[PDB]
């Protein structure tokens, strides 16, 4: 089976997310998960590119599945207008021990914040411009280098 | 008549709520939003719930005193993180939820570290107890990554 990957503008149930990972993985138990959210400093408003966006989290998603054989991995990144406190992004995976699971979830979620295909607003008489992280050491420690 | 507050770290023998106490501890870090989780469950290896697969009991004070110096240790390498951590005791089913640790930071790569230096140090330090027929052993374990 192949790991699970959504766009969505409703907002996701992080504990239904983990349940349905762990269905399908009923002889591992260590499950990491992240969940982001809109820090409330003194709005986001975020979009994706259909299609292309799905196929690269689908793809960061199968290379942790190389690096760490045997783990499963959910992804649930949400679109649109997003307020403060609000949930972004989740991202869970479960392993056989602890230690992939949270090497591959923290390695899925550094590649999507560098890679994964979305746009923010900015508004400047308003525009769209790239949200990926200009960090071009991140993916250092993942072997990535550039 | 005054009601005594629950701890954000305990031992229970009662099932938690994973997206309950990821939501608790948002509410009491009104000002950062990156949520580390860590959820460990009993594995399902087909032997059924007739017996307990895993049957724990703790040191009661002593046990959660030390949860509380793990998880004020964490606070002081990643400043500005908190922590929560629910570990469960008595008989436990395959698929049955053993233990949670959740952190919370600015942001993701301190909201990882200290989660994981969290279940490092309870799987090593945390008095805990194990049945194992019958007699209980120590439950307690390579931390050279910290």
């Amino acid at each position: 089976h192949m790991a699970t990957v959504r766009v969505q503008n409703d907002d996701f149930d992080l504990n239904a997310e983990v349940a349905a990972l762990r269905a399908r993985n009923p002889k591992i138990g260590a499950v990491a998960c992240f969940v982001g959210t809109v820090r409330d400093l003194n709005a986001l408003e975020l979009e994706h590119y259909p299609g292309m966006t799905e196929k690269a989290l689908e793809k960061i998603a199968a290379e942790a599945g190389r690096r760490w054989p045997g783990i499963d991995v959910a992804i649930v990144h949400r679109v649109g207008k997003l307020y403060p406190l609000d949930q972004i992004v989740m991202v869970a995976t479960v392993a056989a021990h602890r230690g992939d699971a949270f090497a591959s979830c923290e390695f899925v979620m550094d590649y999507l914040k560098t890679d994964a295909p979305f746009w923010k607003k900015e508004t400047t008489p308003e525009r769209w411009v790239d949200a990926r992280s200009t960090d071009d050491a991140a993916l250092a420690r993942w072997g990535i280098e550039s």
